[PDB]
């Protein structure tokens, strides 16, 4: 508040730099029991959380210092061949949180924009973000004025389960429930297709994983005859 005299000047125009990491990957580089590869094993996207420990046996995330490095983090390119799908599930009933995905595409162009014609930068990036669900968005709301209800909020924020397909062979992949839109989407995927990221949040919200056809190579007698 401001009552008093003495006080702090809270004030940084700029982008975010609290405290990085420096010093805990040296207690990862070391063994690291099941948290380097139960936490692949868990819920591990790719530039997700690598430096927490996250297993099955009940949804569970785990970190050492705080969510400052080791949780909030998200998978991002993640590349792989051959048709497979995966889930994911944000777990809302502990009390406050969110769950964060999207694919992003580098070769995404910029001459007819969805909207019109506004410009373009390097890349593009679009996926389904819970900010479509934050305190921007109430008193303006088209939703069911009676009841608390809402079908195309699941648009971008399904608090519950989703199944996301990704296949290689063609190089098309989206996110949908049990396989509902993924579709018609089909026919322009395969130029809007982009790479598949997911993004956790504390370990409060432990969003869950199943994820179907991929495998870790390593030495068992695979297919080879393709």
């Amino acid at each position: 508040g401001s009552s008093a005299r003495q006080s702090t000047p809270t004030s940084q125009a700029l982008y975010s730099d609290f405290s990085p990491p420096e010093g805990l990957e040296e207690l990862l580089s070391a063994p690291p029991p099941d948290l380097v590869a139960q936490r692949h094993h868990g819920w591990n996207p790719k530039d997700c959380s690598e430096n927490i420990d996250v297993k099955e046996g009940g949804l569970c995330f785990e970190r050492r210092p705080v969510a400052q490095s080791t949780d909030g983090v998200r998978g991002k390119r993640g590349y792989s061949r051959g048709l497979h799908a995966w889930e994911i599930s944000w777990p809302l009933e502990q009390r406050g949180t969110h769950a964060v995905v999207g694919v992003a595409t580098a070769l995404a162009p910029l001459q007819a924009d969805h909207y019109a014609a506004l410009l373009g930068s390097n890349s593009e990036s679009w996926g389904w973000d819970i900010g479509r669900g934050k305190l921007y968005h109430q008193s303006k709301g088209l939703e069911a004025p009676q009841y608390p209800a809402g079908p195309q909020g699941e648009q971008l924020v399904v608090p519950e389960r989703l199944l996301v397909v990704l296949d290689m062979e063609e190089g098309t992949l989206g996110y949908s429930i049990g396989g509902t839109y993924l579709g018609p989407a089909f026919r322009g995927l395969k130029g809007r297709t982009l790479y598949p990221s997911v993004s956790a949040v504390w370990g409060q919200c432990q969003v869950r994983i199943r994820y179907m056809g991929e495998r870790r190579v390593e030495e068992t007698r695979r297919i080879h005859r393709d």
